[PDB]
């Protein structure tokens, strides 16, 4: 039976697999009232990807497809209507069994970026743009997005599109950032389908471990932050070897190589994502050098050493 | 010996090591005149990371730092200095053996992102939240003021006043600004890490091929535009996922050469053959430039370590 493994690297050497963005610590929070079941960075131990995941770090959150039709909003700024595609260009089929195209962003927010444009030399533009992923018009698995700008013009119909994420625009009061809610990807009325399953502990004493990363913004007041089960390179590692899964629950140590020494301990359950036993909210104070280790299977009544 | 492998990424599966791109196509170009020798995307076949090359993708081009003060510039648009860290945050200590912090750009030209910050000071009535900003930003690498290795570089912006003094400040690369002949794009010609006049330092050796009917083969990434006419692209030696998976194997090099064969897992045939040094690049035996037509399902499997002398088949 292949042996399960994790990649060797360290926080400072991971990335998010919910936005582009490296990991800044491990996080917890214990008294989270939300259902957390996000669809990026979705992906079992033994390598099935689930949700809107993907493989490419340059995929997530990205779009790619083809301006419509532009709108002007009632208050302030200029929308476009755009008709999006799989990442890899060919048409996006809304008849296959996942929630949106892959790499659709997966939580509620305006999501900043740039929108390029290379024409079928091809002229070329980019501009600033915002994405609201709550928005009635955010139905991308009906294949159509909007996006606006701050531009109010000089985007081109017709030709092809890029989304590049950047961070968020906003999160104020009216801006509706929720890293835990969903968007509805085919509108408000119709429910959300194929998705990747919730996670929660299932232990007394136990709260979900994440790798929290800071989410830049284009203004306004806050720290804002985007949790994820697993780094995109335990998403692209676990794809890669697809080892069997011996147990429900695997037993990972979080080491530091330079004394040898655990730091702490965590449930890996075969969905992919990470429980503790700790009894606090807040980030993980661990040395730069650290990393998990696989251990051994366990089960789901294994009681972890307390953080 | 632990073996040495590759990953199992078709092309529509990897990302350029040298600006966050996905590969595109496949790509030789054999009258190339100007040395190949970039800096990112560089790695041994053992593990060894070489040039100014990091791990992260979020990394690639890459800023992290503190804005100073508003400078004057003859070139068009608001200009701002700079200082630069290691992107750990970690203060930049030019007595590395590196040509640069990890992650800097290594061609010239106007490479065009966002800047961001995040302000150290939070406010009470907010919160005790920090503010705030964001604005499109060019870095011009080919510049004076370009000196990364010095622990400052210079960006322009749009925007004519809200970028703010002392504030932590990131630089998220998107795209060129230009490929006009006056924007000086050439990503074979490395910035002056030091600026203009000095000899850069700790460089990843160039490459090339040495057996006659061989040249470079590159992972090829077309990259956004911020305006005018044109279809850039940045070709890396390998893609940021090879020396991701390079670094963990750090398998040893048992020759200066592996034998890899070019796959279609569909059929398992074998589309064709190249050689893969050790130094961390691709030769193939091919008399034209331009893509590499290959069936999507397509990756480089491991074959054998074999020596310089090998022939390898016609492409
Ligand atoms: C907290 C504040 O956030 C950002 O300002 C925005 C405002 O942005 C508008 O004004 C600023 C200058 O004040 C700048 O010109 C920006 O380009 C422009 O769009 C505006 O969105 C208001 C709307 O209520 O919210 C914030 O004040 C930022 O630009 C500021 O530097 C500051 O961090």
């Amino acid at each position: 039976s292949k042996p399960f493994t994790l990649p060797i690297l360290t926080l400072g050497e991971l990335t998010n697999s919910r936005f582009p963005l490296p990991i800044d610590v491990l996080y917890t929070n214990p008294n989270e009232s939300a259902i957390v079941q996000c669809q990026n960075g979705r992906c079992t131990l033994d390598g099935e990807l689930q949700g809107t995941t993907q493989l490419l770090p340059t995929g997530i959150c990205a779009f790619r497809g083809k301006v419509t039709q532009q709108v002007q909003d009632e208050h302030r700024g200029t929308h476009w209507n755009m008709t999006v595609t799989n990442l890899n260009g060919t048409p996006f089929d809304p008849t296959e069994d996942v929630p949106a195209p892959l790499g659709t962003p997966d939580f509620s927010g305006q999501i900043y970026g740039v929108i390029s444009q290379r024409n079928t030399l091809p002229a070329n533009r980019a501009h600033e743009a915002v994405i609201a992923t709550y928005s009635p018009k955010f139905t991308p698995k009906l294949g159509n997005i909007q996006f606006s700008t701050w531009e109010t013009q000089d985007v081109s119909s017709g030709q092809p599109t890029k989304f590049t994420p950047v961070g968020l625009a906003s999160v104020d009061a009216n801006s509706h950032f929720d890293q835990w809610t969903l968007p509805s990807y085919s509108g408000a009325l119709t429910l959300n389908m194929n998705l990747a399953p919730s996670v929660a502990p299932v232990f007394p004493g136990e709260c979900l471990l994440f790798f929290r990363s800071f989410i830049p913004l284009k203004g306004g007041y806050g720290n804002p932050a985007i949790d994820c089960l697993m780094p995109q390179e335990w998403v692209q590692h676990l794809y890669q070897e697809s080892a069997p899964s011996l147990s429900d629950v695997a037993l990972v140590r979080y080491v530091n190589p330079e004394t040898g020494r655990t730091l702490f301990e965590a449930k890996l359950h075969r969905n992919g994502f990470l429980t503790v036993a700790r009894n606090s909210a807040g980030p993980v104070v661990a040395p730069t050098n650290g990393y998990f280790r696989f251990d051994s299977w366990v089960n789901q009544f294994y009681t972890l050493a307390p953080m």
